[PDB]
């Protein structure tokens, strides 16, 4: 329970935090993931219903490290509410380390 | 802490549950400087607080809006950040902490006493 306990391990389990809604005949995914390349971060939909998330980069800290909390790596499924068109292609934007992506349900 | 939660469905996994643990940090030290660098994606620079307490406990808040309309099938993103990190080294009482906000990385570099 110790917050220097709380390792990158943990954190990629639960990282990035998702919201995700229908609007206009879209289903669309909000995920805050800061401090990441925006070509490496990668997204697509296997099968029908489901979103990866997937991206890594470089963390380079020198002196002594007290915390190490922050994802090396990410990847994230998430189980659409119901199948998108088999081959349904995704938009996606990179903004403040915010990633929107909009898959149409059509 | 609990990895127990972390056996749950994810739509079950609320905001509420991403603040106790957001945003993640790191914390290093550096030339006399203590550097912590929070990924603190999606908010307002000038609604981030980072302040000191006593001497070795930095307090990192935020607040934002959420509008999301439609019907919701995950709602993980915390509106309500507030982060309370222990210093190890003790910070001047009396002294002024920078910081920088890029790409949703918040970074703090706080002089050490």
């Amino acid at each position: 329970k110790r917050s220097e306990e709380l390792s990158r391990g943990f954190y990629e389990l639960v990282y990035p935090p998702v919201d995700m809604y229908e609007e206009g005949g879209y289903l669309v995914v909000v995920a805050d993931l800061a401090g990441f390349n925006k070509e490496k971060i990668k997204a697509r939909v296997s099968g029908q219903n489901e979103l990866i998330i997937e991206a890594e980069r470089e963390i380079t800290e020198p002196g002594v490290k007290y915390l190490t909390q922050r994802p090396k790596y990410v990847r994230k499924v998430i189980r659409l509410p119901y199948n998108v068109a088999k081959d349904a292609e995704i938009s996606g934007k990179y903004e403040n380390g915010v990633l929107t992506i909009r898959i149409p349900i059509a």
